[PDB]
């Protein structure tokens, strides 16, 4: 169990976000066309999981775009923008500014992902949503960076997260 | 279980939709501000449950408004607009101008409701979403009308629903 903050209140987050060195667990999440997508179909690539409570709450489009562009400019990298938003809402966010290698995935029917990756908000009003977090997974499916953002509405340390992909 | 259609492909819907003459079961769902709300909140009213696979896809906001308008104009009536969309998406669909007596309610952390009410899509691409359905409940919690819509992307029999409400 972890504690982050929202609206000046403690928020319980289940289990533990994997620390660098951890084997990244398998998952299935849902793509914009409602097909199932697995961690395993990104074999060989490094993966940046940008995880949000929602893409309709608290997030600025232009911020997320800029990170997405910096991330996908790094060699052999895919960004997985993950939230409990249905796929239809994640597609409004991504409108017609989808760059290469930025892939939206929903946890709406794969809640076990949030447990496994230690991002399941367990209480308060955001209960059932993903906490704000960034997990970077290497080409061998080992986590090489993670941040569970302590204040849920603030921005993750995107710089530290990408620095790891240079090495 | 039940069978409806989506893209002319059968879609399995769990359990059974409440039948005419049955008592409506208690539920909790989430309002636009992330508070929980119960069926008990509407004690004394007639309730029209307008149940969607999504509000963000293949639904016409303008046509839903006309129905909401007609329904809410019947005395002692509330329309509960229910989906698995997050409350944030439902609040976009709704606008700053969604009338009184139309409450948006999300099932995203209350999956049991869709099972209880016989509207949980159990397979194919829409798995995890609510089937298209209308359930009318009278002031004494009796289901007086219900429709599980055979073709998911078509409109419910609203006229029939308003008639049972006016009767
Ligand atoms: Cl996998
Ligand atoms: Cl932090
Ligand atoms: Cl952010
Ligand atoms: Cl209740
Ligand atoms: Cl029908």
């Amino acid at each position: 169990s972890q504690t982050v903050h929202f609206q000046g209140n403690p928020v319980t987050v289940a289990n533990s976000i994997p620390q660098a060195g951890s084997k990244a667990q398998t998952f299935t999440l849902v793509a914009k066309d409602l097909s199932d997508v697995t961690l395993g179909q990104f074999a060989g690539k490094r993966k940046v999981l940008n995880i949000f409570p929602s893409i309709d709450t608290g997030v600025c489009a232009a911020s997320v775009r800029k990170f997405n562009q910096l991330a996908t400019e790094i060699d052999n990298t895919v960004v997985l923008s993950i939230s409990a938003d249905l796929p239809f809402a994640q597609s409004r966010f991504s409108g017609a500014e989808g760059l290469n290698n930025v892939i939206t995935l929903s946890t709406f029917r794969n809640a076990e992902f949030l447990q496994a990756y230690g991002v399941a908000i367990a209480d308060g009003p955001l209960k059932g949503l993903a906490a704000r977090a960034v997990v970077v997974i290497d080409e061998n499916d080992n986590v090489i960076f993670s941040q569970l953002v302590d204040e849920i509405t603030t921005e993750p340390d995107y710089e530290a997260a990408l620095a790891v992909l240079k090495a």
